[PDB]
């Protein structure tokens, strides 16, 4: 039924940014003891690993508008179940988003535009200070890789049940590696959903994190499709 | 034979707190070397990871009140087995926790009710400084997600063996987003076990962390069961 | 053939004290960058999955005489083998230890003496200045427990393949815990191999990591196979 | 057909050195957040565990000449296909590096050749100071170590589909030893890449790297052929 499956993907969704982003704005900073982008990156990576294994035999759990139209232009997902995925992941997102703010809130001195409830961001709105072409070659790079790593994790010939492993963790390292220079999106949802709370240049830079996540995963598709499988 | 069942559960619930509070109260906060949150973090899903897979084919591994009673709201438990497992589990922690009390007098200037002895609270309890609305939330958010993760993971159609693995590091993922706002209860044996011998607080906002992560885990239990299964 | 059964466990038990060890005298603590207790933790437990999906098919992969002995005592693993896996176990550590040393003496200043060269101690000699009661009673209920994960994991019933990731972890998970306690023994030839180069209180706390460590997995071997099997 | 694996290799030692490499030079020394050496050295492992899932079944997964070479030696793979692994290694790895520096340049203040571009180096280009044959010695046990993990992962009697794990969480182990005394190589592609545009001492150490890597991965295929298998 499409129906479950869209709830899958929106409390897939919902999952990869209540835990993804509430790792970020609730733990990374904590004095002393807070879990850095190490931690950050580990909480990423284990919200898409444990809804794989949870959802993933409904869905195909893709949780990641990137993911789904990757996996289309790589032949390995309809054209017509496109958008009510990345409709249900969008959705799935906010309402992650909004229960976090809302978590967020109940500590004083909150404030998601000063902090950047995190949103990912180039150039002065990187964490890192790096520039609009570093945060399009690493963007595009890692949502390529992503898409190649989903595509033959799943092949055929690939051992079955280890996908969520590699995937999950796939985006664990991805976000070892570009935090400082993006915060790592790879996942337009995931960029939309904490930009909309944040509410100020979040919202002037999140067309990028439409454009190069997507565009980076149709190459990564297209990798596999043609070069690989 | 129940009685196995419950020595699982039991052996399950100690080695869950000993760990997941053992590492916080022992390794946590030690000077330049120490685990931090992260490192706790790891620690409780590795508890359930191992065993999971040690016990798991025994009991079920719940080792968890609120999970025995999202399973049973699930419609993947019985009823009449529920209260043998919550006694089980409550009894594990508390052998735990007096063990671990122990240990970490060894050790000069412990103290169980200054440090609260990782117990789980909000407001002025809250490591982080979080309101009760903030606590509600998360944990709430948490355990319907923890739930959802056991269900869908051990669902018939999910690849059989992996469910040790996506149960055990959403625990990790739980801790990585929620330390700061209640230390992570999730678990009411958890919760109990080390509230005792912090013996103030702790024990005054004990009910807390018995009916919001109950709560949670059935209402986790009721998302998987009437809209995904 | 028994001889390649002892290279396994000789080869194993060197991985894990170089890789364990190792970790700890060249890399917990780095200035700034270094790995602490957690990156130790996680060094010890990967050594046992790797080698254990390494050479577990060939020996068992016990690496360890805590772990021989508890399966002897948990009835599964023979009498006439133990001995032989046991020197294999110290020979394979103590041959880590040496080319640990040579590398570790590479670099001004070392002194194994001083240092302790990861060696386990208790009182004095624990990392956290815990008691001798406080270093039992957790390398007892540790060792116990190790040896009831290992039971539980390769038991009939449980999944086929996965013993290795459940055994591995469990040993993060003990180190995770315990390192500020005793630096975390449960394995006598783990604890024999580095005294040797310590050289000094090392040599004369090594009984403690022999005795206890032994008793605990006796005891985890026992629970198993009398309460739970 | 051998223009796709010679293709899986060449994307696989890509994401090898972009990922490790790049989680180094962008987040390893990033202030307050940083992923430290113990996050470098999971990014490395995750780089091997998620190509090896994702291409292992087309090209076998090597990303590395010296696993090429010392599965070679271990009667693994077949002398033909070896120097077509190698050089699609080495082009996969230098344009990841190329994408790095690009990305790295984006940063005011990136300099490659005084930051040493994640370089591997012993004596003086050591990270710790290590001697010459401190670097040997590691570089010798791990390399032999990693193919030793590799050759008994992959055996006719090793468990179906976990090679990925062991074989990429052996090198977060190696890592997590090594970094201090060589930066970790046991990987020829790996140190030439960045070797290039470090651009001095970086090169004139790269032949170290090339044969102590090497001989190791020898040295462990021939272990496990004539003494394990
Ligand atoms: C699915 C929801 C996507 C939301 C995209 C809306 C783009 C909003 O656009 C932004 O609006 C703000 C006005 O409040 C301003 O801060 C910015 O100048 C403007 O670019
Ligand atoms: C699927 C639902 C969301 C679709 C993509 C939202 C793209 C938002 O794009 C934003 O639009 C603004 C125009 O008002 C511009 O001012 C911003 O610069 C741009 O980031
Ligand atoms: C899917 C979301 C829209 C993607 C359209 C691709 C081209 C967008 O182009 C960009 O739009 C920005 C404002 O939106 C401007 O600030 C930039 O100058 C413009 O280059
Ligand atoms: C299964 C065991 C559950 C124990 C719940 C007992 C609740 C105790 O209640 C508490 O008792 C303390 C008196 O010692 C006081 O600190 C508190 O004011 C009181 O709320
Ligand atoms: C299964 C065994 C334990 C059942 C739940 C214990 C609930 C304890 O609840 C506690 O009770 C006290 C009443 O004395 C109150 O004062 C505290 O505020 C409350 O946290
Ligand atoms: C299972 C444990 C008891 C849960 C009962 C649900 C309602 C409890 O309600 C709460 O009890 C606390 C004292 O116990 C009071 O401090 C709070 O004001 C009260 O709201
Ligand atoms: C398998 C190898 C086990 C070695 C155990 C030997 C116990 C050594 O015993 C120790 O010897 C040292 C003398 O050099 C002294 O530092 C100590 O006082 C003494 O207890
Ligand atoms: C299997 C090979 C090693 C067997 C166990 C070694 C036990 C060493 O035991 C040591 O012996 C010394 C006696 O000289 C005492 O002085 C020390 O206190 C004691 O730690
Ligand atoms: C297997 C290694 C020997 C274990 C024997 C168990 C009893 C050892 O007993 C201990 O030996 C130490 C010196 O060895 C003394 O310092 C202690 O006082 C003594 O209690
Ligand atoms: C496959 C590519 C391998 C490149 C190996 C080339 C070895 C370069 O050699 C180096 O060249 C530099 C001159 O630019 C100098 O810094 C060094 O003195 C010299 O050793
Ligand atoms: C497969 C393609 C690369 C082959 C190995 C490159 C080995 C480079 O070796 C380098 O060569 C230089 C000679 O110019 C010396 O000066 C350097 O000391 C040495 O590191
Ligand atoms: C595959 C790359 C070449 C390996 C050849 C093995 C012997 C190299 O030998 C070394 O070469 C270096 C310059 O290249 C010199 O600095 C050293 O003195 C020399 O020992």
């Amino acid at each position: 039924h499409m129906f479950r499956k869209l709830a899958a993907e929106c409390f897939g969704t919902f999952w990869l940014v209540f835990g993804g982003c509430g790792s970020a704005v609730l733990a990374a900073g904590f004095p002393a003891l807070g879990i850095g982008f190490a931690g950050v990156a580990l909480a990423w990576g284990l919200t898409v690993l444990t809804m794989a294994f949870a959802v993933g035999h409904i869905s195909g759990g893709h949780f990641n508008p990137a993911v789904t139209i990757g996996l289309w232009a790589g032949g390995r997902f309809p054209a017509k179940e496109v958008v009510g995925y990345v409709i249900a992941q969008v959705v799935g997102g906010i309402v992650a988003a909004a229960l976090l703010y809302l978590i967020a809130s109940g500590k004083t001195g909150f404030d998601a535009a000063a902090s950047g409830f995190a949103s990912n961001g180039y150039g002065e709105h990187s964490p890192g200070g790096y520039s609009m072409l570093s945060a399009l070659v690493v963007e595009l790079v890692l949502s390529a890789g992503f898409l190649l790593v989903i595509h033959g994790a799943t092949d055929k010939f690939a051992p079955a049940g280890f996908a969520p492993i590699a995937i999950g963790l796939a985006l664990t390292l991805i976000h070892l590696i570009s935090i400082p220079v993006t915060n790592t999106s790879v996942n337009p949802a995931r960029s939309t959903a904490v930009a909309i709370f944040q509410g100020g240049w979040a919202l002037e830079q999140l067309w990028f994190f439409w454009v190069v996540p997507i565009v980076g995963g149709i190459i990564g598709g297209l990798i596999y499709r043609t070069l690989l499988e």
